[PDB]
């Protein structure tokens, strides 16, 4: 049994990049459930081995990290093109792990055909033909299927929580105490605003400090639908692996979504947020159910609420330790459960 992990459109190096990072972690958490995996790319490296130096029909699955096929000006991204010319010499059924609901499986060609380069490729060198099986992160299947309603050969969906993976990692660990300089905090890009409304609700006009850290900028929010006056503060982005840290440093940190990924999708950054030192205070649309976490006070149904259960957690140093206590709790009872989840991921790529 032998496995291949690639991403659809990003080169793989390191941890200097998000895509790159979740890649890797993903090569290393199946790594570390006893499975034989290699990670391909663009060129060999340190976690990596070249499209061009091996064989994509000598693994028995190939799996593929979701990612955006968008061209922009300039030379071809050979990360999106070497990527699919790949997989289209696959000629067994290819795992397509959809974290994203914005990025699903889709082919390259019909955006290649009309481009200035499009004189390097051909159909028959694009054309993924290969059956199809979307491992979609969020629960509910026609969500999934209606991103996929493009694509004729993806006739397979099955739910598993794949960003899970983050609290399962081997050198997985907890955030300690750490000295407060912010009152909130958020990590993020932009994301085309898909998520402006619920972003200018909790992070906007607040009176408190907060900052939004990651690829988002101040400019950027301009939609006349969800006016402001006073922005959080916005500062760069930072490795991923240094994200849980970084939410230390706030007394709260905020759990938003897309509006499909409201009671559907339990995303990375619910662990990332769970894991650190900071007190996670959830959308109330996001989570009706309270199936995170079965306490209301981890729950803000507006600007108002948010401002509200931030300052009593100012006020009360002992509300703040003890719902930290809880959630780590609630965080650990999951993790508790890595031998059902690893039994799961196997079942999922069919082993
Ligand atoms: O400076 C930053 C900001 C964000 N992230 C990562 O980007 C994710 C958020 O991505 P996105 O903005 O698309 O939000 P989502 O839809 O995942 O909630 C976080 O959970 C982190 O893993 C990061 O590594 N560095
Ligand atoms: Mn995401």
């Amino acid at each position: 049994m032998k496995i291949a992990i690639i991403n659809m459109g990003n080169n793989v190096i390191n941890f200097k990049t998000v895509p790159s990072s979740e890649t890797i972690y993903l090569f290393k958490v199946i790594s570390e459930m006893g499975l034989n995996v290699d990670i391909i790319s663009l060129k060999n490296g340190v976690y990596t081995k070249s499209f061009d130096e091996v064989d994509v029909n000598d693994y028995d699955r190939l799996i593929v990290v979701n990612s955006s096929i968008n061209f922009f000006g300039g030379k071809p991204n050979l990360a999106i093109l070497s990527a699919q010319k790949f997989m289209a010499k696959y000629k067994s059924k290819i795992y397509y792990l959809f974290t994203d609901i914005r990025l699903p499986f889709s082919q390259s060609w019909p955006n290649v055909k009309n481009r200035p380069w499009a004189y390097l490729y051909t159909e028959e060198e694009l054309l993924i033909k290969s059956p199809i099986k979307v491992i979609s992160q969020g629960i509910n299947l026609d969500i999934a299927k209606a991103a996929h309603k493009k694509v004729d050969n993806v006739i397979e969906f099955e739910y598993f929580p794949i960003e899970q993976y983050k609290i399962h990692m081997n050198d997985f660990q907890l955030s300690k105490p750490t000295k407060k300089t912010l009152d909130v905090i958020y990590g993020g890009s932009f994301r085309s605003g898909q998520r402006e409304s619920k972003m200018v609700e909790f992070l906007f006009d607040t009176g408190l400090n907060i900052e939004f850290f990651g690829n988002a900028r101040e400019k950027q929010f301009k939609n006349p639908k969800y006016p402001w006056t006073k922005a959080p503060v916005f500062t760069g982005k930072i490795p991923m692996n240094m994200v849980s840290e970084k939410n230390s440093q706030a007394i709260a940190a905020l759990i938003i979504g897309d509006k499909n990924y409201n009671d559907n999708f339990i995303t990375l950054r619910v662990w990332e947020t769970m894991a650190s030192d900071a007190v996670m205070l959830i959308d109330e649309e996001f989570d009706t159910k309270h199936r995170i976490i079965n306490d209301a006070r981890f729950y803000v149904n507006n600007r108002a609420e948010l401002i509200d259960r931030v300052n009593e957690l100012k006020h009360s140093d002992v509300l703040r330790k003890e719902m930290l206590s809880i959630q780590h709790d609630i965080l650990n009872k999951t993790r508790a459960k890595k031998a059902e989840w690893q039994d799961a991921f196997k079942k999922a790529i069919d082993l």
